């Protein structure tokens, strides 16, 4: 194993996305060859560690041109896990490119995740405002919803990816603009799942004034409220009683979290909606994709829109019908009562 | 057809010129008449005095104020209301009120504007006439018991019609669904068009429907239930709402799939892409009740047919369906009152998120 | 096989029910020996037919004192199914007692069901206003919710029953009093599950005025409304969004069926409630335990109370915790999302 | 304790006689005083002018009209309101307003009647004082922002108190739950009493709670969620309602089990027998986040403790629990306004089954 600085590699090369006739998905076409592959994994998890080693071994064996990128602390963790050099000659060790977060962000052509939903969410968030490279997600360890591929098929799947034969689902994201009373500027954060406000530690209910496109919608006194992407419709929003929304639908979900109301039916809003929520009368917690942000005081506001740089997240898909299969087999959608045995 | 007054003449609607499709310049679309507005088709909720009175009053206004305007009504309505006009135009007995009428196909071809006098059902049946063709703009006045869709009080009719004819009105676009019924032992299809919804229901039968649902050629689920509803966003506030569905803005491109009293704890309502291809086949359980008339099919509330085990419906949006391997202006334009009709409608008419009593 | 008239048998002997300390159930104590056993089965169903033969064979073999009662058309159907007489001597054929419905009702000590929920419901309804004998329910064919026993354990279970060692769950029933505008008197019907009003064949919504103990509750415009026992809480009421209510709770459920309202949350009402529902402005169908009754016109009324003759239905229970097990294993209660494989 | 006026004397509540438990002759129970009503404990919503004003006005009325009556308030309240009395009794400077006060245990032993001035929280905290003992009858006046439980406007206080003291009032019985907290590595229990509910919640933690639920010693389910609520019928209109629970009449003997934002499509709310034995153990998933402070426990909204993996709560009704093998007047009596407070409350305060707008 040899650790090298990632700053030796060229900046990210963009892929092209085309919508073929009678497809729900976008063809992933590498206009310049794929080279910079960043691999992230669920930490402190044996199966993701072993799968990473095995995936990198496979890449170094089968794809000389591919440069493997990992985090610094990860490169240290897995260096001892490789023993046999390439084709068993001591002159080709396993080259791991690594460096500061920004260097990785600037150079990544393809993001590969080994783990669950958290792994994808945190990998994608690392990119901040840089357009996100395509995401190839393998499910390892405890199951989540978003990763379509079993690690066992990693060789066949990656071959389709690098050969411009794979297709991607486009997942839209929300932008959260936080405006606190005190200071000058907005803090902007991107959400794959959701942005939510919650009483959290406080025993007192939130009082939220909700505006759509400048028009007052409603006051809600509640545990909180969730604004979700269609991707996020299966996450917190689903727990709170929301509908399941195919990731192909352009929309924003507004789902109340335990409201003092008999009639706050969940809303499905247009993609282009501008949502403003004002904290009315440390009272309220703000979270983006589950990660706590600043605490909000009475008078603070969030402004939420769809992300409009190529926007959104392109995730390699297994089939044209991944969503159907996921809701059935992962979420237990419309499970039949037992009719025999 | 016999008029019940010498002050009314009933004339063939084929005496009128073909429809002038308007322009829609653009979240609301401006309604701008390329050819001037002339042929106004008026429908009303039947057997309700207020709407018959409103129709006569509206037609009187058009005949008084807009000489270029031609009034079209249904044949039975023409006969019904003919005795209600108690004077000719401008006190001149040689200028009777003229009402144009004829068969649907004749009316459909010549309508520039649909005006409805009644409730939600009035709009639904009116638009339903224009199923296989282009729907003219829809001007909807609420009379009698309130519904959700008609944005105007009939009291406002002079000022609203004024704005419409002068090309100063704006419209909300509402999408339409297509239901294709394919009977067991048939390769033909019966096509219907939906503004609200398409639904299957056990109806008169005491036994639950058993329905196999396929999306984009893939099997989704079997449901055993009262039935299932497929709804436009417009229809999200209708049957689908009653069945526990989400409220969907009419600007969202989606199809709702909402179960009706399912034997399941986990049939959460689904929101599907507007591009979806939906097939529902009427099934049964092994050795059973009757296999005929086990399910009723309705489209915008209108019973179509009882269906048998083996029948299928195919449901798609009017435009933009994606057919994955293994499977004329569109939509409806409704004259809007404000740029915020939707939020105000859900709040004031449906009581969306009504606060618990906080004072007094 | 020999067919005999059931009118040769004594009238029904009642069992005694005692609530032992630290039990949820009622001990079934035969004060006079159990003798008259009426067996009913889901019709046109091979497995129930074969199980009936096998159960009767077992009774004639092991319990000389037991008299087997079946329906006339059933006695004809199964007579050919027996071939071997008792202990293979031609002088003891299989004695089947049968006769008119009322004779069976008057003489039954124990009702045995072989089938599903429908079998129990229709067997129990046969008794009209006569107090219902204890019910021993075996699940055969397609699964339903109410029968706690697998037919395979029929010998062990019946031995506990006849030996006064079994325990019963007491299920309460509702009484429906139908008062049509036209005529003089009420038609009274008993419900194990529910009484419901529904638009049925009509495309027009029902308009129902609901009164509790003489006080106006609400007008509902809807597909309909269901009034359910706790037993019925897992039936139609559950499909309509009702809560799952243990059969030990004294209560009446009022669950709207697709109401034109955002705020008709299902209600749980006191056991002693008097519920009156008036049909407001062939418009409305009435069903009791799923069986269509008379059609109702505007101005007709139903009056619904708990049945107050020993009241209710005593069903032989398998364990103290049948309800937990049924909701988990039959209804898929709180099914976990897939966490592995 | 220092009074802020020579017109008020603050006296030890132990100067008063032990409580007189009333009689409850019998769906409402008549409140008939065996010993005459004397010791009136008054609580108010803190830091709200209307309730401080109401307290002074109520106490003034008692002192003017009922010489036999003794007023008990909290120690800090006695000091707070002492400066608010601007005259002595009957203009006699030798007859100051007397306010009795002391520690909870002292107050609890001597209260004939609890009077609350505020909202739902005021009742909850007031009743909470009488946890391990008998709860005196509760007379609840609504001041400030409306809640659900207080049936009387404070304006009505003279006429209502008149009915109560003269043994002409009626009360609704509300049952209480007991929460037994058994810490990990402990065999002792911390007991609390609930009028509304007992709930577990992730609170400050960003991770979901993992809770193992046992009923009557049998494992029911593991839930991964924000949390779970166990509620009385009284509490069915509180947190449980917000979480999607059914509205349960306070005359039904039951315990509600309602999930709070569960990771499941099938955790339908449960209604359990009042006799039920409920145990909930704080679990975790294999190799995880922190194991401490993973869940908050609240009882009637009051945070008790952060709980750790391995802690358990046991929840039972105050009376009538059945313990299947392997596992003083009770309840709360609230003075009622009419024989139909419940139907009127759900309709008028909660907007139960609010009709869509049908006219105007
Ligand atoms: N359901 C609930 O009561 C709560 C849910 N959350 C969700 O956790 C999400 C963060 O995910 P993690 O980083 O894994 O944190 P995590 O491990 O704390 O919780 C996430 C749980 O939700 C699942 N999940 C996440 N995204 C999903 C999606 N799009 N569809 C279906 N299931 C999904 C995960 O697989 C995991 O089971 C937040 O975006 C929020 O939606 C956060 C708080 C409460
Ligand atoms: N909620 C329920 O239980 C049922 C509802 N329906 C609805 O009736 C519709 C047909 O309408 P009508 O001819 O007036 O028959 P209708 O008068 O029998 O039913 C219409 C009821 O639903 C309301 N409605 C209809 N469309 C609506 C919409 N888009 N948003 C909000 N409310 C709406 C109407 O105002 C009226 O109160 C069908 O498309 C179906 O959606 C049909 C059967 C049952
Ligand atoms: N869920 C729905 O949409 C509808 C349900 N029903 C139910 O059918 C019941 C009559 O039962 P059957 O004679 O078997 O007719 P059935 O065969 O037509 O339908 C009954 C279905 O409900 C199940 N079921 C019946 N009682 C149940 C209970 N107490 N708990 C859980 N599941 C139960 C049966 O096993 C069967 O799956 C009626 O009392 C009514 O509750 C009737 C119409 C519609
Ligand atoms: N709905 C929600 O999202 C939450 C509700 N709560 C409720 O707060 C209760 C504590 O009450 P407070 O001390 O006033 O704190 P609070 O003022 O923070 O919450 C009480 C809110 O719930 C209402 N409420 C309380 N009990 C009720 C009941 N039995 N029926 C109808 N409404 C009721 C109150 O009027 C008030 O609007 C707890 O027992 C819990 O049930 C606590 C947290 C969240």
């Amino acid at each position: 194993v040899k650790i090298k600085p990632v700053n030796n590699l060229r900046s990210s090369s963009s892929a092209d996305f085309v919508s073929p006739p009678n497809s729900k998905l976008q063809s992933l076409i590498w206009q310049n060859p794929l080279q910079n592959v960043y691999i992230t994994k669920k930490p402190w998890t044996p199966s993701t560690r072993e799968a990473m080693v095995e995936f990198i071994t496979h890449l170094h064996e089968s794809y000389p041109e591919v440069n493997v990128i990992v985090q610094p602390d990860v490169a240290e963790e897995i260096s001892q896990d490789f023993k046999s050099p390439l084709e068993n000659d001591p002159n080709r060790p396993h080259i791991l490119y690594t460096g500061p977060e920004q260097d990785i962000v600037n150079r990544t052509d393809l993001l590969v995740t080994l783990g669950g939903d958290g792994t994808i969410l945190h990998g994608v968030s690392m990119f901040g405002n840089t357009q996100v490279p395509p995401v190839l997600a393998f499910a390892l360890g405890t199951l989540g919803f978003l990763s379509p591929f079993d690690f066992k098929e990693h060789k066949k799947v990656f071959q389709e990816v690098i050969s411009s034969r794979a297709k991607c689902l486009h997942r839209t994201r929300l932008e959260c603009h936080l405006k606190k009373k005190d200071s000058n500027s907005s803090i902007v954060t991107h959400a794959m799942n959701d942005i939510f406000l919650h009483r959290g530690n406080s025993p007192h209910l939130t009082n939220l004034d909700i505006f759509i496109d400048g028009e007052f919608l409603t006051r809600t006194t509640a545990d909180g409220v969730a604004l979700a992407t269609p991707t996020g419709s299966t996450a917190y929003s689903l727990s709170a009683g929301g509908s399941i929304v195919s990731p192909l639908v352009p929309a924003i979900l507004m789902t109340p979290i335990c409201p003092r109301s008999l009639s706050f039916r969940p809303l499905i809003l247009p993609h282009s909606s501008h949502i403003r929520i004002k904290i009315g009368s440390s009272v309220v917690k703000l979270s983006v994709d589950g990660i706590p942000q600043q605490d909000l005081d009475v008078g603070d506001e969030i402004y939420v829109i769809n992300e409009v740089k190529r926007s959104g997240i392109y995730c390699v898909a297994k089939t044209e019908n991944d969503w159907i299969r996921g809701i059935n087999e992962l979420l237990g959608f419309n499970s039949s009562f037992r009719l025999t045995k």
